[PDB]
C-alpha cells in the first residue's frame, strides 16, 4: 500500500476528511473501542518545542488506541546534529508504527515523510496546524451539524499556521472561509491558491479581506489566534498596531450570526486578539475545541494506520 | 464536589483512616483496583524534578490502569501567552486528576480552585502530605494502632516535613513533637491548625529545642536533610545516643535522600530501628490509595 | 542469585546462546512473554541521554507487560544527593529491574552490589553489551551459526564497542580482530578476559594496526564513531590516526564476498564509514538497530527468571 502522511490539511481529500471526522465523533463516544496499536505498538512523538495540548492529547490518545507513545523533547537529543534526518527516519520506522512531529520548517516534515516507511503526522509546524483544524471541525460539527455551507471567518495574522490550515481544512469540509488580516500579513500565495482549487471541488470559497466588520457579518464561526509566534518575536515589526482593528471582541461578535461560535487555538492573550468577555462567554467553544484534539487525532491515527 | 489533597488536614481523621486502610489493601493486592482503566490519564507535573516522586506516582497510576503524562521541569516552563488558569481548564479535559510538585502553596490553591478534577500536592515548599501518608502506613504496619503513639521530628522544624508531620500526625491521633533550633520553628498558622486538629483526636503538639527530651519515650523518630550554615542543627542529629532514649521497638523514619553523617548516622539508618526502605516503598501504596479515594469522591 | 548484565562476559557461552535464542523467538512473537504484567516497573536511567536506547528499552519493557520509568540527565545525577547504594535499595522497592546508562564501570558495580533486582548496563564508557547482543542476533540471522566466524572491528580500539565485541564475540565463538592505531588499543584487562574466554569457545583475539589484514577474509566488518562527546576536548587529533581504518568500499572488497557490515548508531558518514558502504548491499545497520529491541527484551526475560 501507499503510506499515507498528514502534513497539511489538504493531504486528506474531502471524502477522506469526512471519514476521519465521523471516526472522531465515534471515538469521542467510545474512546477505547479502536485498538489498532494493541501490543503495545509504538508511536514516536517528537517535540522541537513543547506544547501542553500536543503532549497530553497525543500521548493519551496513542495509549487509548492500545499503543505506547515514546515522547521525545528533541532539545535533550542531537536531532539534526549527530546524524541525518534520513538516518533517523529509517531507525524510527523500525521501532514505531507512526511518527508524530512538532517542528518548524515544512521542508523537514516533507523530508521525514519521503523516507519513513510509516505515516508521519505534523503535530504543529510554522506553516500548518492540521490536527488543530481537525479538532476545530469536530467542534463545529458538534455545535452546528453539517459543515457544508457554513461561513467561518478568521481574524489576525493571515499567514500563520492556523490561518493556512483553516483555509485548507475549512474548504475541504465545504466551509466558506474568510481571512481578515491587515495588509502585509496575508496568506502565503501557494496555500491560498491550493485552498481556492480545493474549494472548487466542495462548493466552498476563499475570501481575504482587510475589513474585519465585513468578515464578521453573517459568520457562523469566528476564529482568532495569537498575533505573534515565538519565532516572530524578534522579526522587527510592531505586531500590535496592525492587528488592533481585528480584535475578536463583543462588538465584532455581535455582528455575526446570533448563534455564532468562537474558536481559538491555545494559548490565548486576553486583551490582544480576543477579550475576556468573548473568550469566557457563552459563544466560546475553546475548551471543547482543546478536548477534541484528543478525539480528532485518535481518529486520524486510526485512519492513517489502516490505509498504510 | 471535587476533593483535593494539598495539605495533610484536607483529610478528616475518619477520611485519613480510610485512605490508610486502602493503602494496606493495595500493598497486598497492587492491581486489584483499576479506576483508571482505559487508560484514563493523570497529569504528573514537576516544577522541580523528583526522581522518587516520579517513580512512585508514575508506577502507581499505571497499576490503577491509568497512564501518567509526566511533565519534567525542563518542559514545565510556560511559553508565551500560556497561563496557569488556562492550563488547569485544558488539563481537566484530558486527565482525571492532576499531581503537581511546585513551590508556593498559592499556586496549588489556584490550580485546585479552577480544575474540575482532583489536585494532589506531590511535594511543595510548605507541605509534603503524601510522604506523611507513607510514613503513617509504615508506622501502622509495624506498630498497629496509631492513636496515642509519640512521634518526634528532629532538625529543621520550619520545612515541609515538619509541617506535614504535625498536621498528618495529629490527624492520626499521634502526639507530635518537633525538636528544632529557634530560627527554624514551625510556621505559626500551621502550628495552630495542628493544635486545633489535635483536640479532636486526643493528640497533642509540642515544640522544643531539647532533643534529649524529644527523644525520651518516643515511639517514632523522624528526620530530614537540614538544607557553616548547618551548625544550629548538629545537636539534633539522629544518632545512636539519641535513639537509645526512645521506647523499645521505636522506629526511625527519614524522607530521602539521607546525608549520612549529617542529620542521621550510618549506625541508626542501617540499624534495626530503621524503616526508611519500607517507608520509601510505601510512597507507592499510599499515593495509589489517595488517588483511588479522591477519584471515587470526584 | 540475582543476575546482572554489566559487561558481555557476565553471560557464559551457554547462557549467551540462551538469550540469543530467546531474542529470535521474541522477534517472531513479540508480546508472547509477559513477565512484567501488572504492570511491574523497570527503571531506565540516563546519566547521559540516548534516544535510541530509550526507544528500544521503553517499547521492549512495555511489550513484556511492564512500564518503563525513564529518568533523563535533566535530573540530579545519581550518586550526587545520596549514595549509589541507597539509591539501589530504594529503586529495588519500586521496580523489578534497573537499566542504567552511566560512565565509569565502578558505578554499575556499586549499584549491582546492593540491588535486589537485575542491573543492566544500557551503555557505559567501557562496555556496550546490549548493542553487541543485538549485533550477534543480526549476524546469526544473516549468517547462521556464529561459531568460527571472523569479525573485524576498525577504529578506536579502546571504546565501549571494541571492548564488547571482544568479550561478546569470543563468548559466541567468533574470531575477533581489532584494527586500531597505536595509542588506541583495547584495555589490557578486557583483552586478557577475552583471551581467557576464547580458550573455552575455540575463538581467538587479534589486535593489529594492519587494516588490510584485518579486512581480508572477514565475515563481518564493524566500526563506530571515532570520538565520544566526552573525548572532543581530550586534546588529540582524533581524525588523522583513524583515516587508514575507514570502513570504505576498498576495505570491504578485501573481505569475504558475503561479508556484512555493522555500525552502532549514529554514523558520521564520510569519517569512519562511507555512504557507499552504509547504504550498500552488505550493510546490516538497520536490522542491527531494530534488534536492540528484541535482544534487550530477551535479556530482560532471561535475567528476571533467573533472579
Ligand atoms: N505539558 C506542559 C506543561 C507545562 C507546565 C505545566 O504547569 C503543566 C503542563 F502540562
Ligand atoms: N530527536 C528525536 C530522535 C528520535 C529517534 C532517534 O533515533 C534520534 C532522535 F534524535
Amino acid at each position: 500500500s501507499v503510506i499515507r502522511h498528514f502534513l497539511r490539511d489538504d493531504d486528506l481529500s474531502p471524502a477522506e476528511q469526512a471519514e476521519v471526522l465521523e471516526l472522531a465523533a465515534e471515538l469521542k463516544k467510545d474512546p477505547v473501542s479502536r485498538r489498532p496499536l494493541q501490543g503495545p505498538r509504538g508511536v514516536a512523538v517528537i517535540f522541537d518545542k513543547n506544547s501542553t495540548r500536543t503532549r497530553f492529547s497525543f500521548e493519551l490518545g496513542i495509549a487509548q488506541l492500545g499503543g505506547h507513545a515514546v515522547v521525545v523533547d528533541s532539545g535533550s537529543t542531537q536531532l539534526g546534529r549527530d546524524e541525518t534526518l534520513q538516518d533517523t527516519a529509517k531507525v524510527l520506522s523500525r521501532y514505531v508504527d507512526a511518527i508524530v512531529w512538532r517542528t518548524f520548517g515544512q521542508e523537514r516534515l516533507d523530508a521525514m515523510a519521503s523516507v519513513a516507511t510509516v505515516p508521519v503526522i505534523n503535530a504543529l509546524s510554522d506553516e500548518f496546524h492540521p490536527c488543530q483544524v481537525l479538532a476545530d471541525l469536530q467542534t463545529i460539527a458538534e455545535r452546528k451539524g453539517a459543515l457544508r455551507g457554513l461561513r467561518l471567518s478568521y481574524f489576525g495574522d493571515g499567514a500563520n499556521n492556523m490561518a493556512h490550515s483553516l483555509l485548507l481544512g475549512g474548504v475541504t469540509a465545504g466551509i466558506h472561509v474568510t481571512v481578515a488580516a491587515p495588509e502585509g500579513f496575508l496568506p502565503d500565495p501557494s496555500v491560498r491558491a491550493a485552498a481556492e482549487r480545493r474549494a472548487q471541488d466542495t462548493g466552498a470559497s476563499v475570501t481575504v479581506t482587510a475589513d474585519a466588520h465585513a468578515a464578521a457579518a453573517g459568520a457562523d464561526v469566528l476564529v482568532t489566534d495569537t498575533w505573534t509566534s515565538m519565532g516572530q518575536e524578534n522579526d522587527g515589526l510592531d505586531r500590535v498596531k496592525p492587528f488592533r482593528p481585528f480584535q475578536l471582541n463583543s462588538r465584532l461578535l455581535a455582528l455575526a450570526d446570533s448563534d455564532a461560535i468562537v474558536l481559538h487555538c491555545l494559548p490565548a492573550h486576553r486583551g490582544d486578539e480576543i477579550t475576556d468577555a468573548v473568550m469566557d462567554g457563552p459563544a466560546s467553544a475553546v475548551w471543547d475545541e482543546a478536548e477534541n484534539r484528543l478525539h480528532a487525532q485518535k481518529a486520524l491515527l486510526v485512519w492513517l494506520l489502516e490505509r498504510s
